[PDB]
């Protein structure tokens, strides 16, 4: 509350760590469905049904650019992404199985990195 605070987390490497996370994400062999936006005048119903679309290129950029204010919002984009497919692909499909294994790839670096 008002002058009462847990003590300081460093935070200063958050951004170098996340950018790493997002660099190994990027060149896993499975993330070739993350790696840019849907093409949302190609993908028939992805415009309508996905709320929010998101992709590992739009992470970067807003890394890059200083959207994230914490490591919190920047795991959120992250998740987005994994959450898009689940919606969009049956399980049983190589995206649909692509999105579950760079989902726990990614929780395991986050744990790693930060907990």
């Amino acid at each position: 509350s008002m002058s009462v605070k847990k003590p300081k987390r460093d935070d200063s490497k958050d951004l170098a760590l996340c950018s790493m996370i997002l660099t190994e994400m990027e060149t896993h062999e499975d993330a070739w469905p993350f790696l840019l936006p849907v093409n949302l005048k190609l993908v028939p119903g992805y415009k309508k049904v996905i709320k929010k679309p998101m992709d590992f290129s739009t992470i970067r950029e807003k890394l890059s650019s200083g959207q994230y204010p914490n490591l919190e919002t920047f795991a959120l984009d992250v998740r987005l992404v994994f959450d898009n497919c689940e919606t969009f692909n049956e399980d049983d499909s190589d995206i649909g199985r692509a999105g579950h294994n760079m989902r726990k790839y990614f929780e395991k670096k986050w744990t790693d990195t930060f907990k």
